[PDB]
């Protein structure tokens, strides 16, 4: 009817693979000396020693970062990143574009719906999810810039004005000294280095609480690396260090392992959640509430329609939602959701003392926590805020190649 | 300078809706209506001075009250429901602090301060009924500040068409209509014994063979039975080829239905309209042991909170189909992943025909004439209701409460 | 019957608001100053600041103190007083005056029936129920009038004939130096203050445990402010201050919280219970034995006909039954029951050193545990015992204007 | 100021000679269906006790009365199996805890006399000495106060009391007014697959002589098994029985979960010989039972029966004591959960009403119309005044303690 707004159809979508490092959504496409690359960190394949002293050795940055552009008939154009690269590209052309042109954006839950039951038959978590999710971010982008307002005001608006962050990076002190309420530290050794690596564990985290005094609370990031009973000798053997929180210790395939961690331990907070995807992957790491904060990444678990339901059957049980810090994405939904306490900001400085863009040099606009906190005015800008630095148009590779 | 300035709440009226048959309370209606005055088992049948009619009892005590939220720009959002007098009361003594001054787009806050903040004496009730109208209104708000239909605000439509089933006495009439399917009220308590058991199997009977084999029938009970004899009665139907059970047990017994099921598993259970709260709806879906929630919008907290009851109920692919509600359920029904029809409650005294939701309060209520209704009959700003211009003089100022 | 007492019916019922402030059964509609609404306290709404320095900022007491007379057809009235003000009188009137007119107040089951089923519609819990209470407990005040006996001498006797209390108050040292056997106080901040917080609670428990000794002891009221990560913390914080019990640490929706609560903490007591309603409601607290103490208000949970079925069910499993203050209602029932070992006296004195009358001066003859103490003997007066003072009926304003 | 309340001055016991009078519903003449016809009890797996229940001794004990008398001359009283035990442990035992005492504390002194026999009771004989005694404080009480006693334990919650009936002939029990009959099984697991046809056919003959729409149940005294039943139950489909009546022993009130994962859709009860408010929480525990029976006169007393009730009610699960006569109309009457009364058939053929406690008492009120009213309540305590006829009858228990 003309009694309402006449919002623009999707006319158009397009894919660019980020070409070098340091930009885009891929936090571990970085640069060598990162130390979210070459740090010891225990990890699913420090089991072997050639895999044990770079994550890049492994592979964790074979998929790169991509982006996605959705134009409207209006000319309003939406976008965002995150990794997957060129298979990403892929299949965002191959198989989801037509379930986009000519849909009325506004219809994020079909939309959603469509891409995830579509490709159920080779999805249902993993890459095919992340290609839904940078989709789901860039509908969200152009929405909010049709409209003209912030992604928070439209999915619940500002029950906190300030938003608090905790820094992760090897750099706890550093944290500190800018203003983070916390700092979290990434577990330097995995099980199979046995009982001299649980050893070297406690004496690395030992270190780090004494640098940063009694009160400064200092959570453990395992990259799940470890099992059942290495998780319960190491949390036994640091006690004293006051731990806050230990963060994906087992695989994401055994999350039924958290009851048995919290039968030894229930005294112990225990976080996950950054590799679960769905509704139906989540509504697991909240059934028995064996895990004390759940948090998945919002270009990976499905996007911000899905994480939506997320968070409200989270918040039923008053669990909280801390995303697996994703710049503006993870920005907008903690700002404006009822059972989203902070959030995380996950050090890109090479050396971890310092605060710089998640997404590199692809956007000019990046809203950075340099003092640990983030305002809602901070976040006053059209969709997810974020503009494409016009020299990074030189390195966005069309996707086209991957079809010839 | 980069983005929209929303208008803020300036003020909150609130009024009651002087008569009957007019507003959000359902039960409210004329005498010789079937929704009071034929043969329904509720929870105070056991008591004969209280079995031939619903109002003996008081369902009809709290009446309808009216939310008008009007922004800094002077647009004007609004909703209705059940409350009358006691909820006008709370609006103003209690939730209007939270309103004036604050964004209406910051939906999440204002539901957690009302809801948290009367924590003390709601939860559940009343009390909750008044943050639901409250909420509603703010959404009727948002869209038309926006001039966006509520539904394209949370979702969009996941479904160009929205089909409805008959709630009333005449089964036949509604499926003359084009409702998919007829849901009756059962006639008797367990209080009945046996003799009322049997007068329901043949009520119910009378039905099936009126509408024919395939024509799908539901049976509401109104909380008015107990395990025993919902499985009892269950088993006495079960050639009858009932589609659903609903609301057999009192909202306060909702661990009831494991018991039942492990009776009839094959057989289908919902209830729902009288829980309330993301907290009290995640009982009704733990475990699965019904097949559909049935929230009523103006009762369990407003549409934000319903909006998470479903994302819980989608984890679990269960299903929500609001108790009637009108538009409130419309644009919801019309937007979620799991919602997959919706519920018309026969207002014609008669169950014969199909007449507004809320009376004459409103002077276009998209109403289901042919048994459904879509998406373009839900394209007006907000909740797309127009209050009747000529209802204004029904329309009581609560101010006289606080005299 | 020719062969029994002619017991006279209920001819009417009439309400009243309780005007002013200090006087009925609303314990937080009080003067400021009063600890109860100004002092630091951690609540629901603590999570805002314009909500946390002030109860009474979020409402606590908006609705007000009102009271029910009803009068037998031999002249004989039986009252008393509850929170719910304006909107309960409304209720009062226009739905559950058809079921008393004409109705032998000796049915108190049948009545209870019929207005707890007949508002379950818009009921089952809260305000409703309250209304329901006061009427019920005016019933009670009734039957003892015309009988010329005390209520507890109707509902099982004197299982005690001294009765003990512990002081709930911000003052512990008084509490102790009164008599009293514990002293219960109010946690200060809530879980979003974070561990600044949770250390400026846990000094602050360490503080009143100083002041009273080793072995006075010491409870904790969170007003349904905590969630059960942070409930867990806190307790472990305080594990060597020796709490006697941690008090309405979650919010009434989420009891089954208890059950993680109690696999971190197995050897410590919790409680809970002033904000749940109906016999179908506590058999929720009972179930799983979690709590070690349910705590109803008589005045809100459906009256005292219904809170003997609490009782008796909780006695099945001998969980206790400590009522939330309640004055003489709960006297009476705390007097006469086998699983009702002592009672909870609200220190209502603005510093909360003194003991003062629960409703104020509404009546003339409130008994008080000056001594930390009451007995069968101060129990011995028709009814629950309370005079209306002459100078309040003033105060007492007819709910006529409510439905004209 | 109140009201000064007399205080108990003494105590008296009696075992009522003879048989048919009293509260052993068992003890009575040779003949009676009770003790003579074809019923299957706990003791029929052996020949020699299977024809009657007096065989293996279900008349043992016999019934007793004891009196309590207040400082103002007032007497309230009850009657129950027990006999001669009973009485000596009346005096032996518990009179220490009531001379003296206000007869309002009822919540005290049940709570006194029960976990003081703890040691030797909980459940049984013990429990059934407390529980007259309860009963005969609670006469005390409605007489002191010239009230009846259900005025004074919540009220009426119904104006109508509707029966069902106990006995060999249900068609008389329709034809007289009850809405139901409940049948005796007539024989135990022990009789194998011939027994069990012989159910079958037995069960099937009472469906077909009242009808089809005629409520009848099945008391099976606690002598089946869970194997058993659930054949039993199956092969009783078609007939529509209303519920199957404690058919395990109470010993195994667990063996419930079993026989409802067999039969979901099926009714079943027990409860009669079950005690204490610690013993039926164990049968609302799961709701596998649709209805819990205690005996008024064996549970523990009326005190104890108003707790037992309250649980009940938190879960909606009906309470139905089992017989009981006034002890348990005034209870039936005034809670929200107890439905309907039984009335166990005393005639010996079970065609007619006779009273429950036989002639002890001359003002029983009996429903002859297969129900009763608060009207027939209306006397002070459970109304039952002793007839002058039967206080020969009834011997001090003086001879016991010499
Ligand atoms: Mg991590
Ligand atoms: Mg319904
Ligand atoms: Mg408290
Ligand atoms: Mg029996």
């Amino acid at each position: 009817l003309s009694s309402v707004k006449d919002f623009p159809k999707i006319k158009a979508i397009r894919s660019f693979i980020i070409g070098g490092v340091g930009s885009g959504g891929d936090y571990h496409n970085v640069k060598g000396g990162h130390w979210l690359i070459d740090s010891d960190i225990s990890t699913p394949a420090s089991k072997w020693e050639q895999y044990k002293k770079s994550r890049t050795s492994w592979g964790i940055n074979v998929l790169g970062s991509f982006l996605v552009e959705i134009e409207a008939t209006d000319g309003t154009v939406g976008f965002a990143t995150g990794f997957g690269g060129p298979p990403a590209c892929w299949l965002v052309h191959q198989h989801f574009e037509r379930f986009l042109i000519g849909a009325d954006p506004r219809n994020t839950n079909l939309l959603f719906e469509q891409m995830y039951r579509a490709s159920m038959f080779y999805g249902r978590k993993g890459l095919p999810i992340a290609v839904i999710s940078v989709i789901d971010l860039a509908l969200w982008d152009l929405l909010g810039k049709v409209r003209n307002e912030p992604v928070y005001r439209l999915i619940g608006g500002a029950t906190k004005e300030r938003l608090d962050f905790y820094c992760t990076g090897p750099e706890p002190t550093a944290a500190k000294a800018m203003g983070f309420w916390g700092g979290k530290v990434p577990l330097p050794f995995c099980p199979d280095d046995g009982h001299e690596g649980l050893r070297k564990n406690v004496e690395f985290l030992r270190k780090h609480r004494e640098a940063v005094g009694p009160d400064f609370p200092i959570m453990v990031d395992c990259y799940m690396s470890l099992n059942v009973s290495y998780t319960i000798e190491l949390v036994k053997a640091c006690l004293d260090l006051n731990i806050n929180w230990w963060e994906e210790c087992l695989s994401p395939d055994d999350t039924d392992g958290f009851a048995l961690i919290k039968r030894a331990h229930p005294t112990v907070k225990f976080t996950t959640g950054e590799h679960e995807y769905s509704r139906y992957g989540f509504r697991k790491l909240v059934e028995g509430r064996n895990l004390d904060i759940i948090q998945p990444d919002v270009m990976w678990l499905g996007g911000l329609t899905e994480l939506l339901k997320v968070a409200a059957l989270a918040a039923a049980y008053d669990v909280p939602v801390v995303p697996h810090a994703s710049g503006p994405y993870s920005y907008h939904f903690q700002i404006s959701q009822p059972n989203t306490p902070f959030q995380e900001y996950l050090a890109n400085s090479p050396d971890g003392k310092s605060v710089l863009p998640v997404f590199g040099d692809l956007f000019i606009d990046e809203p950075i926590p340099t003092k640990g906190y983030l305002t809602t005015a901070d976040l006053d800008k059209p969709g997810f805020g974020l503009t494409i630095n016009p020299a990074a148009r030189a390195k966005l590779i069309p996707s086209d190649y991957l079809f010839k």
